């Protein structure tokens, strides 16, 4: 499914991702844009590491969910990466959510350092009522 920018915000927030682990919601949507462009069947392989990415958020397989082909790989979320394939984002969350409880946070995405970090991200919820 490909969301609408307001559609994910309110979704989002409803998830309960606004502040969570001291992260605004604009930063959670700014990283589901520059990741995905808010798809959640984006899929993206890694040639260089055997890992692949998943989700609107594109978490990597090689530590937060189990694909069966990632050498050395672990599933922190306990989950298979398929489900974070679904229309229904509910399992993505609760991963997100897994993965900046780590030290590193929101920079465990290098996406965010380069698209989002010290930027104006209030354009992400501007008009959605969140």
């Amino acid at each position: 499914k490909v969301f609408e920018r307001c559609e994910l915000a309110r979704t989002l927030k409803r998830l309960g991702m606004d502040g969570y682990r001291g992260i605004s919601l604009a930063n959670w949507m700014c990283l589901a844009k520059w990741e995905s462009g808010y798809n959640t069947r984006a899929t993206n392989y890694n040639a260089g590491d055997r890992s692949t990415d998943y989700g609107i958020f594109q978490i990597n397989s090689r530590y937060w969910c189990n694909d069966g082909k990632t050498p050395g790989a672990v599933n922190a979320c306990h989950l298979s990466c398929s489900a974070l394939l679904q229309d229904n984002i509910a399992d993505a969350v609760a991963c997100a959510k897994r993965a900046v409880r780590d030290p590193q946070g929101i920079r465990a995405w290098v996406a965010w350092r380069n698209r989002c970090q010290n930027r104006d991200v209030r354009q992400y919820v501007q008009g959605c009522g969140v």
